[PDB]
């Protein structure tokens, strides 16, 4: 289970470069300079880094400092051959944005939020940069009059778009991935899943410059089924990005090492990702425990990576098991994917074993066989 | 705070029926005829009842035995005045249902499912109905391989697209509402949240005939804030239905009366119905709690109608307190409805006063003085 | 990984004959003689079975009814070798529980839940059991109002110091097991989670005649960590019974099978439960899920014990690893079994190590390797 | 609504002077002197302060900068009529605590941490302090074999006995009280509820040092009915102080004013602590939102205080009508009060109308009367 760039594992700067601040916490670790990281993960057998603006560059940074910075990144990736393939804004932990970025009530914070955000996706691209993650992190309220929904969704919708007409306007490829999370850190964010974040897409201008990013943990601090909102989005042809972590239950986001969390639907995820093909990148926006020193930061990294592929080889096990192939007849998941009446309306109308003379009785007591189908998935995960 | 019909309130049959069997106890009510119900609502100031088919007719009569029942509720709504602005289908007790309706493995159960609706439709518009609900409370799962998530999703866009095909022939001018849940009664179900609800509907063959259906303890039950995506629901414009009832936490759905349960939520999404001029009635979903005799059961229908109208005079009292007005311009929310860039893309890039001189220290200085606006919030839902 | 009854799994008649009735659902089985699921869990490998008053004597059932169905059951017991290590009361399904058996504000009520508990106890006593299980699952309220929880505990209190006074009359060698749950089928459920429960023990009249059942998924249920609070109740002494099964998250209560859920908590329970030696049986307390037919409800029950033997098997292997061995010295679990000061207070005080010139610095630097030990674990979670 | 210092409303120094700090966010407002929140809290008509000892002595000063930082504030504390009832020790923030403070796996982060304590108990004693809260926030793990719960209860209750045996060998009147936490900043806190913290009281070696320290949000987090802990700490005798915030649902600790939040458990909570008696302070334990300037950090101070006396009026005015008094008695309020059977065991085993003669189809058809009680308090609740 070791890891090669050609499985396509991604990290962002700001997960094993994380000084261990929290709530109620001091930092555990120095900070990190970004080419350690890209020279550690790189021998980790990661693939490639992602960044926000203020990970790579200070904040408030002159032009001659944003040079040397970029500079020294350009160099350790050329030294290593890690790509970026996707890059993001900070529109969270600097004052200004307590209220919001693109839905903050002030509107020359909006503005400002915007510009930030254009400066680096023309850094993004100049790096290779193919997706940008939006995180509205501040965007929602801890108050009901604080915030009238209705307002910062036109407002968030007047930003997105304005994106869009920016990468047009200047031939860029790069598209969007809006990343939802419930809370955390306000008290409600806005676009709180993957299907908020969906349905919201399919009003913008331009829906195709965007997708979703959607995160492990997010969907879980809601008690939701995170395979079944990346399904979602796969149907919906949506997946731009997505964050890999874990997560123990509805709490504060935990940022755990992928596999970690809730193991089993880590196991249902990566089963999905293999068989859908999923194309893009396998990014880790996680934590390294504030326990742990820089030794134990790298071995949360590898930790991430070697659980993916210890997933993936037990998925491709189950599915190509002639026992499971079987179960999976039983539990009739073939005729789950058979159209309902290709035959259309009027015949299914007028047909009277779809109604008059359905056995209902018989139906119902033909059981589902879902409990041998998951103890065989169970068998498969563990190796047993 | 007495209601009259004019205000709008209806509630299902299935609401005040309630026979009190949970997860781990028999009934504790007898069963209510129909037409009972009809008079004891219409005599507390309801304006209308809803129904699910099997709530009207037992499930299996005859056709003598179906135009009875219907033709002694006619009755009761002649005699009343109440009227059937929705109904439903139940896809969901019968154990032939026990793995869904519209997403049953089983491809003969989906087109019985189907067929069951349309019987119901049609029944619906001979009663005046102009909404027409689908809860799809099976559709799910307990374990990651008994479903296949992208097919049932192109199974349910194939019932949704028969459905409204239908309806479509037939010349009704019924619309429908899908109601998301998160859990419950399976360990997962399809559309959990009024956001995958959104974006599926927006795949269908005709979107304008779907909205959704919100319920307030559904969302709650996913810690979710329910005013918040019945604005994102009035944002898109689908706001077709409305369940009110009440929630304490994220756990079981207890069906609580409107405005127990979570009250600042109920208080503000009363704001936003008010505010918004939502025109559809006020529908409520709830169970009498089974510790109740028929007595407690109508005290607790007069008392989510009462709690309504209570909620309705002191947001109205909020909004047009002057003190209120001046706390709403302090806090910027006058700022939040401007276009952040009505001059344009190329006008916001040129602007210095956006970037190169935009103060991110007074900007971030100045406080949102939210905790001023949600004491006057708190004080007048208090009348204090 | 195939069970024998040497290993101690008991199972109640309640959770294989779970006819599969829920909040929106009819049953979709039906129901199982005991005399079929003994000798069904018996050729499985099971050890035992459980059952309420109820599950074995139909309720109302006349004395030579009540004979009959015992002599039935106990010609089954003697043709397969099963034991039945516990019984418990069904005080929760009556509609006269519906406020509670022990708790309910009517004093009668109160009385007749007591009278017919003790009626159980003669008959578990006659049957071989030493344990005796209880779980007020009607005992808490929907609102604030309706029960004053200081008189519901002393009501509470009052109630179990009768049932230990009967049993130390009698003579008899039982022993309580009281089951907390956080909610459902009440809003809150008095004594929610197993330190309410063993808070509560020691303020009784004989408080060693009473334990703690904590079931998986009740405290799972309240987002809390289920080995931990195992932890507590064995560190108390207390574990008296415990009931095993799997829950995905904080949302009603799943009973889904052992194993099912949260797969990582299930490693970390029986690793516990093995390394402390636990000495009771192994009860399983679970539904299978209505889904399946009679074949899947055997399937589900073998599942359950499977689980706990590749568990087991896993654990093992962990705790016998010289690389774990070592990773554990590494993050000093060592150290944290050894005593804080037995040195003495004044030594401390006196020890300038501790205070004047304790490093803080260099021991904040000790990073704990945390990380490493955990994918330990779950590399042998994982037989990777 | 305007409170005096004879309504014994306090307040940590940590709550006011927060300097809005988050998981994803900087600072948004600048450090409080503690004298200037001694004026301003006076001012708002509080009656007293409380403090960690590092926010009141920075950490690492000299004994000259520790006599000048007390000197300050007792002349602030002088100046006002400010009272100090409560400290306690930061065992929390700086990264030597990051494993725990008492149960750390270092033993020489445990005696540290026993010398912190000792050192502020004595300067909380020279303050004229008389409780002692003991909040161990990084007691717990993020990973199931980093902590052997077993032995950190045994350490945990050797740091308690040790800080038990120096009150008692120095003279002094405090007590102390423990707060459980569920989780934040640790994946699972150790004593996670008010229940966990009772029971781990009964097994210290002088008890009647010891009681509980329970915060709203604390038990809110863990969806557990706070007034119902509550409770079932008076019960006990173990309610040593209470920490009053508000908490919207289960997810991370948002320690909003009190009455912001789970408004109508806000209500019930106060109507428990007046109808009891309780006679400590009422304790604010909760952050001004980091959207917040200064002047709507004294607002959101004041909000606390305004809504616990609006509650109080509210929950008097409740139990002081006569319509409710009727309804209490309707619901068997006072039933629940009787002793279920201080006739005694034989007396009961005696008597036939509680069972041969109890008509249990007359008692289960007797409503409980719940609804018209629940919506008397609603009314109340809102002045209506
Ligand atoms: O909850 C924090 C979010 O996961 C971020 O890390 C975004 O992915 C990128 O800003
Ligand atoms: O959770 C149950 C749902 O609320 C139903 O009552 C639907 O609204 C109608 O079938
Ligand atoms: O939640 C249901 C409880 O687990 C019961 O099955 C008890 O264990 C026994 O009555
Ligand atoms: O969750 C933080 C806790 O509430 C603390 O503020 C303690 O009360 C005191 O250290
Ligand atoms: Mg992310
Ligand atoms: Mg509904
Ligand atoms: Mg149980
Ligand atoms: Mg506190």
């Amino acid at each position: 289970y070791q890891p090669t760039p050609e499985d396509r594992f991604t990290f962002g700067l700001w997960t094993v470069g994380w000084e261990g601040r929290d709530p109620f916490g001091d930092a555990t670790r120095r900070a990190l300079d970004p080419v350690e990281s890209v020279r550690r993960l790189a021998e980790l057998g990661a693939h490639g880094v992602t960044f926000h603006d203020d990970d790579l560059i200070p904040f408030g940074s002159s032009d001659s400092e944003r040079e040397e910075h970029v500079k020294r990144f350009r160099q350790a990736l050329d030294d290593t051959g890690m790509k970026v393939p996707m890059a993001t804004t900070n529109l969270f932990t600097h004052p200004v944005f307590k209220d919001g970025g693109f839905t903050a009530n002030d509107r020359d914070v909006r503005r400002y939020a915007l510009r930030k955000t254009i400066r680096n996706i023309d850094l993004a691209v100049e790096l290779g940069a193919e997706t940008y993650v939006a995180w509205g992190g501040r965007e929602g309220a801890e108050s009901g009059g604080a915030k009238d929904v209705r307002d910062a969704l036109d407002r968030m919708k007047e930003a997105f778009d304005l994106l869009g007409e920016y990468v047009t306007s200047q031939g860029y490829d790069i598209r969007f991935a809006i990343e939802p999370k419930p809370n955390e850190p306000r008290g409600d964010i806005l676009l709180p899943t993957v299907g908020h974040a969906l349905a919201f897409i399919e009003r913008l201008e331009r829906p195709e410059l965007y997708g979703v990013n959607p995160e492990v943990g997010h969907e879980q601090m809601a008690g939701l089924n995170f395979p079944h909102g990346i399904a979602q989005a796969l149907w919906a042809g949506k997946l731009f990005h997505i964050d890999l972590n874990g997560q123990n239950g509805i709490k504060y986001d935990q940022d755990l090492r992928f596999g970690a969390g809730d193991l089993r639907a880590a196991f249902w995820l990566v089963d999905l990702l293999e068989s859908a093909g999923y194309s893009g990148p396998r990014h880790f926006d996680f934590k390294p425990p504030r326990t742990e020193d820089f030794d134990g930061v790298w071995a949360s990294a590898a930790g991430c990576m070697r659980n993916y592929l210890i997933l993936k080889e037990r998925a491709a096990a189950f599915r190509a098991d002639p026992e499971v192939q079987e179960a999976l007849r039983a539990s009739r998941l073939d005729e789950l994917a058979r159209p309902t009446a290709a035959d259309g309306l009027q015949a299914l109308l007028d047909d009277r074993s779809a109604f008059e003379e359905f056995d209902v009785d018989a139906a119902a007591a033909r059981g589902m066989a879902f409990e041998r189908l998951d103890q065989l998935a169970m068998d498969h995960l563990l190796g047993a």
